[PDB]
């Protein structure tokens, strides 16, 4: 079946010559051509997209003076206030509150209203109160002359309650500077670039119009960005985000990767202190006196600056591409669905029995009737129930798509298709000769109210009961025939049949399954008679 | 052609009234219908995602009562077992071994099955042992007393051979607690929150179901979360990984950003000691004594506590709700594709001849010969080679889609198709007067075996040479026509050929590729004879 | 309407058993199906991909032996040069400067260009320069004897201006390992695994051929595999990138999830000293001595190794095939698409007038005439003022599609379609007898030049006039049909218009527009003529 295999099935079309048929799928594709285009460019939909891959390397500078009274000016630096980038992140040390010989020992704790005392009943022995730093030991003990606090076992003497200091002693913070290097590798893509980059000016400080690619940032300027007080931030602490965003494009064409920067506070301004604000730890301090185990212990308060480093590099593919496209390839469907839409719409009678009286402006929309005439052809299924009446009076035909079940078909009425007994209304019939389980079939008239019948229209006889027509169909179908007496009767008597299902039904769709009324039935077999036997009737094809 | 522009071309289809097709039809789409809602509002197809940038901030909670037997009670807090969080990382110290006064110097290394030596001959000057912390100078010398062991330059006293302490020392480490505070942001979105709210209770501590959004961890409970002892995990260390999931939805109808919490071992539950179990690093505290540089050196165990943030913010984007909608909408087609495969299918002669008889469950699907013959229509390529030849006595026509070739077309059996010389089967044929290289062709009676022609049938001479028949036939195309004597019969003649090539052949498709028999076409040319000349004979239209 | 739910339309079609376009529509389908094939496979679009999380740990190995001229011999161990893995990164000191003893005083600023005095008048009280560590006090002092430089309030002495050793100090630290554990888990895919499985060899090192899933580094390795000089990179120091590749597929038939190490320097090679080039920080060792708070500063050079773990875990996903799927199911319509773009070319005139001629091997393309008539059907819109003139000297019919404002039908030439008044050229005209405004339509004659008329044709008498025809087809319709006179007369005259328009103009959609000639038109109102009344006229039936 090679010649199977070498077919091509393309559909038939109907080409309309309509304005506004054409104008509105032209419109249509060229809308839907031009939001495709549009998104593909903006969202850059025939790329491959990868993650950025990060590592940054930060270069603080600055030193600050820092007064303390005890009043004592002091120069820390870098060795001081801060610890190389560890995990995207470096600490600017701000301020701080220092309590230094420390050591384990027994010490009554800092008053407060919780560890002040009236006796020892007061403290219960190895008590480990969420505030505290030590365990107590049962008793309290008198803390400074008249005042007692529970005792407790820990780093003595214990820190003292008191706030971080105003102004934070490393204000000067806001006047330090950070180098960040920033190398970004897209592997995919094979692609690894930096942010800074031959011939960029390293005298410069970052600004977001004036040197917006400068990697130099003072502190205070990106607080400003950020709309916040240094010197308040300071005090506490702190968490700042320098953000760099990676937009690149790999194409050789259309290349581009340089970063953005931009500010964003990561740490809530809150005030609540059960929340712990800011940014502080503990920092112990350990050495030697004496022979004995001492520590200095820093609360310190910090801005901690957290580089975040994201963005993604795209280069063509063409797999994307070809997905984007057989994506958007349907849309081009929607021109033919609503114009299809339309004219079967405005091929429902509805639509000028009821809708063009109200709206006349929507009567030259008529024209759909001939779109539907010439696209959609109806057919129904073949079933062995289906049959087909017509009536000479009436101006139409009747689908009797159910079962005539002791029901004659002459009151057995069913769906409209346009083009002596009791039942008879013409006198010209006989009762059906069959078995009564379907004699109803065979029981049906010309007409379906009194008068003529239809055996005596002058067509009747020479479109049907001419044996020269007959034969002459006959000899058309095979030119050399001849047949015996009986068999020769069949074959017209079936052309008869045929003829007049043609003739009154039209289409052989509905000839195939239309039924004879038993006047010109009779009339036809008496015409062409068979030499013994009984006439079977009606045989569905299907 | 602005006209060609303007136009709009419609498929021709076929309506058909089956039950069967129509639910078919609209059970697939159904179907197809429900699955893509489905799988776009489950996998939210109509967002674009955005991957979480997020900034962790840790503290750390509980003080250590630690037992050391040199027995000596200590406090331990924060600075005393953990560092600020690096890197979505933080440190809890749970054991330590010491070794205090360490001077760079040379000494005798700890005794093992290694460094026991008996003579000078066992060491080599300068051997770096991968499991020594020291150099060889050559010699070995007495460590204490009998026993001899290899002398190193190192950090002295060497560092003893001694498991991690059971019980840890800081086992309370499991009722210590950490506050995380999350910060995460979606830059293309321009969403930033956190997973502490106002009105959220700081006096809870996390339970996945009690208080599933408490940002209060007590290590005990991770542990006990994952499955694990912290008891036995302190003593020679571990990792645990803290995972915050963020599944958001940034549309404010159906709005939600919150964090999930869950734990994760991250540590090999390894026992074996060539893969350093555990969490453990060396770390030298420096200090001065007498002038000489001195080091404690302290092996610390703990478990590093690691917070892996991940998660998606999805809005909704035109764009690819678009892109979903075009990839899903070829699938509605599949309805149309399954119920032409099923006619063209049923459509078959072997799904009656054979099917039927077998499964007659399957019977009623011959309508679909019906749907096949209303549906498609079939043409050949009207190539120079194609012809087509009727027998009067056969109930067929023959394609004879081959080059005939020294063969008379009579013997050239080609497809099947439904509607005196040796080779002729008539009587009334004669010899073909062409090039012999085409006579094969003219070379055909009107019939495969012998009996009477088709010549002497009586339609053939009204339907072919009937001259009031064929001059009526050429004045309705042309109803003011004259001719002279020599046209008038090469315009009869040729409508002959016409008219008995409609007559056998049927359709024109057919009827221009068809063949007369000879018989027939030298009745017509005898009928309809040409002043002068010979005739030329049959001419493919293409 | 239920019966109009169950309801499938199926596209009309026609089948060409061609060679050439089956051939082309099984190569566009093979080409078509093996590339989706191919995309699917290769970029793995059936899968579900997630980014892996990573959690990283490392273990150093190594000591190294340190000469100092102060010559003396030190021993460095881990917790001489390194510090835990923090943030994915590991620190490993590859040389250093030391400045011992430093207090918080004033001091003599190190001699440069910038420092070196003549006179106080060369500094200013309270200046910041940023090459200093100090802050001037406004006078300068003897820093050796002769040479006189600015004072500074700073930790002090200040550093020496010295380069970085050469060699450096810990160059041994290229026979130094590292063992990294990595594990990484798929939350979506609920899939964790390590880089280290049971059974792999402890006792190896990464070679990437030999031994390429070897987690133990040697840091000379690393540098050597990315070309670079540990021996020169230490000496400033660098960034060195451990890159751990993740392509995991978590299907369990073709589950593999190993990693790929490769390495990549992640520091500019940059000599340019203002942008800091190498590693290098400032740290603080503080002590006590003497109760005066002491400093030993070390510039501590060093590589950085940033672990860089990346990669996509897959897992088979429905959701993605079917998208996947739908894309791609549109370009299965392509091979249709160019198959009748080349029909519908192929079929234009302009192909065979010019084209053929000079290349005569697209002539056998001719063929998709007949495949275009037997494919698309044309029709125009019904519009009022549409129109169809037949004059029997012309060989077509011309169809005229505007509006006739007063001239007459026969000198207002249309577009071409195929098949006694001043205006007549038949002498068997009459002036029209309608509105004047209408009147030009029905002032057409059957012909262009003078001539006979078609009136006189035999044909028109028996196709037209023939009573005996004209009432057999009324009949035809209604078999028993009766008339009044008038009614009889009338009826005849319409179906004589159709006639003539039938035999005219053929097709009905021609014969509805078409518009009858003077003649024909008064000479069929004078054989079936009206009892009282005027002739209406030509009647648009849309
Ligand atoms: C939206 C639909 C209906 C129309 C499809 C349009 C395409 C023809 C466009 C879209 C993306 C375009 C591509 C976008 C990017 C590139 C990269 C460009 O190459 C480079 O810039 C790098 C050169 C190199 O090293 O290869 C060459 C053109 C090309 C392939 C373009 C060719 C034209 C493409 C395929
Ligand atoms: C064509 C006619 C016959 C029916 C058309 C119905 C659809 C257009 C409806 C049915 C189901 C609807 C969806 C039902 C559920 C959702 C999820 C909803 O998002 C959520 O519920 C978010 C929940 C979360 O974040 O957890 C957004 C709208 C959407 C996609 C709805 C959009 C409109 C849909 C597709
Ligand atoms: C599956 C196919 C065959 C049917 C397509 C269904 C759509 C009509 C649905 C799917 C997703 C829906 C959208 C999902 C989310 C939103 C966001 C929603 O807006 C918000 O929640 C935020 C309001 C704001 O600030 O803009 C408004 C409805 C909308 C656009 C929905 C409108 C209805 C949509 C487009
Ligand atoms: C490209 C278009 C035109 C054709 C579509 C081809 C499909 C039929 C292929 C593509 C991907 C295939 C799948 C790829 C992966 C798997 C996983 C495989 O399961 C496992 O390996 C894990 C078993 C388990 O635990 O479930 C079973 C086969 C299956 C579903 C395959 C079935 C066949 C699929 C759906
Ligand atoms: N369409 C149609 N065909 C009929 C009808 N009655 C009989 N036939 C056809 O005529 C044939 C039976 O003819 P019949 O009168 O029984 O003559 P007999 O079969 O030789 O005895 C069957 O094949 C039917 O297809 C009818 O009412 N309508
Ligand atoms: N279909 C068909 N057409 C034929 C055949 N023989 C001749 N013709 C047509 O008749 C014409 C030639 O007629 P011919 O007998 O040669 O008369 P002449 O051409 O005037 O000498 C050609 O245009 C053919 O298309 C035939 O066997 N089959
Ligand atoms: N196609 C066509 N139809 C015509 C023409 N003239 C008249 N008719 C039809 O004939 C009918 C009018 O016939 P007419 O001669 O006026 O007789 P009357 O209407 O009874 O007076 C209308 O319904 C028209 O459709 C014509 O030139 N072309
Ligand atoms: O000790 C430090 N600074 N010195 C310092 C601190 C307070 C008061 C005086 C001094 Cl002289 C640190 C140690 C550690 C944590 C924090 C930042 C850096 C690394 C430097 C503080
Ligand atoms: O020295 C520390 N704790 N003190 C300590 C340790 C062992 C024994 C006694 C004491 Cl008092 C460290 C230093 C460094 C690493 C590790 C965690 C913190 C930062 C605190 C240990
Ligand atoms: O002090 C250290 N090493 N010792 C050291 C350094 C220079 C000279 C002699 C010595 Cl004995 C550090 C402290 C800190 C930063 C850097 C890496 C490790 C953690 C170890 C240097
Ligand atoms: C920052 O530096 C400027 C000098 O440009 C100085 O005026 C200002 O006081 C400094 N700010 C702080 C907080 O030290
Ligand atoms: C840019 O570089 C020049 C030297 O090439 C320098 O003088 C100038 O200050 C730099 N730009 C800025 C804003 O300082
Ligand atoms: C900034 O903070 C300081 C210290 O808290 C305060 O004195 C000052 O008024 C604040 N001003 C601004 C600009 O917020
Ligand atoms: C944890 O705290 C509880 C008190 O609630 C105490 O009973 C328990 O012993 C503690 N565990 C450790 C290991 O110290
Ligand atoms: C919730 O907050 C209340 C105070 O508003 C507090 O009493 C209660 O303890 C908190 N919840 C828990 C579980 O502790
Ligand atoms: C937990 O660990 C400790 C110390 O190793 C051990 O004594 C105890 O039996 C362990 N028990 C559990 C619950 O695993
Ligand atoms: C590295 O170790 C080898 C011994 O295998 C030694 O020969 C070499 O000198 C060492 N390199 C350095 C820089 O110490
Ligand atoms: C592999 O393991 C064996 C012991 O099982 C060991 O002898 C060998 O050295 C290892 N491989 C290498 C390359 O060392
Ligand atoms: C490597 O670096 C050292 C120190 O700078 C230098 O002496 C040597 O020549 C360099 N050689 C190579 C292989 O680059
Ligand atoms: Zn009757
Ligand atoms: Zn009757
Ligand atoms: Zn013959
Ligand atoms: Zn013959
Ligand atoms: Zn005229
Ligand atoms: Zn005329």
């Amino acid at each position: 079946s090679c010649s199977d295999v070498f077919q091509y099935e393309t559909n038939k079309v109907t080409r309309i010559q309509s304005m506004n048929y054409g104008t509105i799928k032209w419109f249509f594709h060229v809308i839907i051509f031009s939001y495709v285009c549009f998104a593909l460019v903006s969202d850059k939909l025939y790329q491959r997209k990868e993650p950025v891959i990060s590592s940054v390397h930060t270069k603080v500078k600055g030193i600050a003076e820092v007064k303390e009274e005890i009043l004592v000016h002091s120069v820390f630096d870098t060795a001081d206030y801060t610890f190389p980038l560890q995990g995207n992140s470096f600490f600017v040390m701000t301020n701080f509150l220092k309590t230094e010989g420390q050591e384990q020992r027994l010490c009554p704790e800092y008053p407060t209203r919780r560890t002040l005392c009236s006796s020892d009943r007061g403290c219960k022995k190895g008590w480990m109160d969420p505030q505290s730093k030590g365990i107590q030991t049962g008793r309290c003990v008198v803390y400074e002359g008249n005042q007692k606090t529970c005792e407790v076992s820990a780093w003595c003497p214990i820190e003292a309650v008191e706030e971080a200091p105003r102004p934070a002693l490393l204000n000067s913070a806001e006047n330090f500077t950070v180098l960040i290097k920033n190398n970004i590798d897209f592997p995919g893509h094979n692609y690894t670039t930096r942010n800074i980059l031959p011939g960029l000016n390293i005298t410069c400080t970052f600004h977001k119009t004036q040197n917006p690619q400068c990697p130099i940032f003072r502190l205070g300027d990106i607080f400003r960005e950020t709309g916040d007080n240094f010197s308040d931030v300071a005090i506490q602490g702190g968490i700042m985000g320098i953000e760099i965003y990676w937009d690149c494009n790999l194409d050789r064409w259309f290349h581009h990767c340089r970063p953005k920067y931009s500010f964003r506070r990561l740490d809530d301004k809150t005030t609540n202190v059960s929340l712990y604000p800011g940014y502080n730890f503990r920092y112990a301090k350990y050495y030697k006196e004496n022979n004995v185990e001492k520590r200095t212990l820093i609360k310190v308060f910090g801005i901690r600056f957290d580089i975040l480093v994201f963005g993604t590099g795209g280069k063509f593919d063409i797999i994307q591409l070809v997905v984007y496209i057989g994506s958007t390839l349907s849309y081009f469907g929607l021109a033919a669905v609503f114009i299809d839409f339309l004219i079967d719409t405005y091929s429902s009678n509805c639509c000028r029995s009821h809708i063009y009286p109200w709206c006349k402006c929507c009567q030259p929309c008529v024209v759909n009737e001939y779109y539907y005439r010439k696209k959609c052809e109806s057919i129904v299924e073949p079933k062995p129930t289906l049959k087909y009446v017509s009536f000479v009076d009436e101006s139409h035909i009747r689908m009797v798509n159910q079962q005539l079940l002791g029901r004659s078909l002459q009151d057995v009425k069913g769906q409209e298709v346009p083009r002596s007994p009791v039942w008879c209304q013409c006198g010209s019939c006989l009762p059906s000769q069959l078995p009564e389980s379907h004699r109803c079939l065979e029981e049906l008239c010309c007409r379906k109210k009194p008068g003529a019948c239809i055996t005596t229209s002058e067509l009747f006889r020479k479109l049907v009961l001419s044996r020269h027509v007959l034969q002459f169909l006959l000899l058309y179908q095979e030119p050399l025939l001849a047949l015996d007496v009986d068999s020769t009767n069949s074959r017209l008597r079936h052309c008869a049949y045929r003829c007049y299902a043609t003739w009154r039904f039209g289409s052989q769709d509905m000839a195939d399954f239309a039924i004879l009324p038993s006047c010109c039935r009779w009339r036809i077999r008496k015409e062409f008679p068979k030499s013994e036997g009984q006439y079977s009737g009606f045989k569905s094809p299907y």
